[PDB]
């Protein structure tokens, strides 16, 4: 099984997705078909009900940079991404918190702990 991502391609598209998500946290997954740890996230981590349920109230975005085309490269540069896998997290105000970035494989337990570490105005 698999998470329900919304694809974005460009910097502009990311920004409008963040505008529409405003009020809910966001996770942006940076993916490529050739990225082994990205496939491992799908196999071991995003497939785990604990992770799925933990992410149920998060807007999930994905950028597929497989081609490394001009738009992909501009997005990666804009986000100061150094390589894959990278997962970024934005709060409900749209602010990215760099300490939350995930830049290597994490199993379900580790990823869930990362996610843990604003609900109904609390």
């Amino acid at each position: 099984t698999h998470l329900n991502f919304t694809q974005i391609k460009t910097v502009d598209e990311l920004n409008q997705a963040l505008v529409e998500a405003k009020g809910k946290p966001v996770m942006l997954d940076l993916y490529a078909d050739w990225c082994v740890a990205c496939k491992e996230f799908e196999k071991y981590t995003f497939s785990d009900p604990q992770v799925q349920k933990a992410l149920a109230d998060t807007v999930l975005l994905q950028a597929n940079v497989t081609a490394n085309d001009a738009q992909d490269v501009a997005l990666l540069k804009h986000l100061n991404v150094l390589g894959l896998p990278t997962i970024l997290f934005f709060d409900g105000q749209g602010q990215e918190h760099p300490q939350a970035r995930v830049t290597g494989f994490m199993d379900a337990e580790t990823f869930s702990a990362h996610l843990r570490d604003h609900h109904h105005h609390h």
